[PDB]
């Protein structure tokens, strides 16, 4: 809609995932479902964070199609060794969406 700036058809089951406390040196299984409110196939695609503790994380599909009325699994995985709290955001770019699909996540790694 040219008019009045709106938002991507795609949107995620919540807006911020929080992983809490992670053990050092060691992988983390985490999901996110996005359902697709657009009325033909929309295509989505994910970005590649510019951090170090970004980048660890790993979205799936890179990149793919969310049936329209449907949803769309998203498998994501973090590992790193770096200790402490950090914070990220991921983006996915949509196909004439005006502004992508902004994803915050929370999280702290720790060690013995």
């Amino acid at each position: 809609g040219s008019s009045g700036s709106s938002g991507p058809k795609i949107h995620f089951n919540f807006e911020l995932l929080d992983i809490g406390k992670v053990f050092t040196g060691s992988a983390h299984c985490y999901e996110a479902i996005l359902y697709n409110k657009g009325s033909i196939d929309a295509l989505f695609n994910m970005t590649p964070p510019t951090s170090a503790l970004g980048a660890c994380f790993v979205f799936s599909p890179k990149e793919g199609i969310i049936e329209p009325s449907g949803v769309q699994a998203i498998q994501i995985s973090f590992s790193s060794i770096i200790l402490g709290n950090f914070e990220e955001e991921f983006l996915v770019n949509v196909n004439g969406s005006p502004e992508p699909v902004k994803l915050t996540i929370r999280g702290c790694v720790i060690g013995p």
